[PDB]
């Protein structure tokens, strides 16, 4: 199928890709200085439940979200991890913990939300804090490759299915800036980034924090752009 964009997605709705077999992407109309862009998530299938990685920023798209998977995919909503502390991240948290959803993130980022005044998601994630760890998490496994675009940058790896979500640390093709660079960490980011490329060698799909999915390539990419930023 076509991968939805923002002509397809009004802003405040949000749509669903089915990427392969129980592993989707959310895909959210957002507004920032000025433009509007896709922003991605992803939901993967947990048995009879599912498993929801990042908010679709604030309640009331991350309420949209939990509609509109009702509405697409009709199973519940049970865990949510969210893979750093910006507010596009968290925010809609208490949205999902009101609704019953166990909400996770590592301690690295429930410190730095609660730092930033951010909605804090209510469970620890252990065994993240130094780079190149990584956990199992029920039908993914969690990775922390260093610092990247945040200090705790978090990638989430789909093993049944290939396919790896890169939140805000990988950036689709069309981008040729860094992105939002205030809280990343320049310096280690190419290294962070060869630390996914060596431990999902195998990715057959990757999801940028925003824009169209792609390959491997997508991680060639990022580090060509941060390369490029880092030179300006
Ligand atoms: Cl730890
Ligand atoms: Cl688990
Ligand atoms: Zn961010
Ligand atoms: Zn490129």
């Amino acid at each position: 199928g076509e991968y939805p964009t923002v002509s397809e997605i009004p802003v405040g709705e949000v749509r669903l890709y089915q990427i392969a077999d129980g592993v989707w992407s959310h895909i959210a109309t957002q507004s920032f200085d000025g433009a509007v862009y896709p922003s991605n998530g992803l939901i993967v299938r947990d048995g009879d439940e599912l498993l929801l990685i990042d908010t679709a920023w604030g309640a009331k798209n991350t309420a949209a979200l939990l509609a509109e998977i009702e509405k697409q995919i009709g199973l519940p909503v049970t865990r949510a991890v969210s893979t750093h502390f910006h507010d596009d991240r968290v925010g809609g948290v208490d949205v999902l913990r009101a609704a019953g959803v166990a909400t996770y993130a590592s301690p690295s980022t429930r410190r730095l939300a609660e730092v930033e005044g951010n909605e804090i998601p209510t469970h620890s994630l252990e065994g993240l804090s130094s780079s190149g760890d990584a956990v199992r998490f029920g039908p993914v496994e969690l990775f922390y490759p260093g610092a990247a675009h945040s200090t705790d940058n978090l990638v989430v790896y789909v093993p049944s299915a290939s396919v790896l979500y890169g939140g805000c640390a990988i950036h689709e093709l069309s981008r040729t800036s860094a992105g939002n660079v205030a809280d990343a960490d320049l310096a280690e980011w190419p290294t962070s980034i060869e630390r996914i490329q060596q431990r999902y060698p195998e990715a057959q799909f990757v999801i940028p924090g925003h824009g169209l999915p792609g390959g491997l390539d997508l991680l060639k990419h990022t580090t060509n752009v941060v390369k490029a930023h880092t030179n300006r």
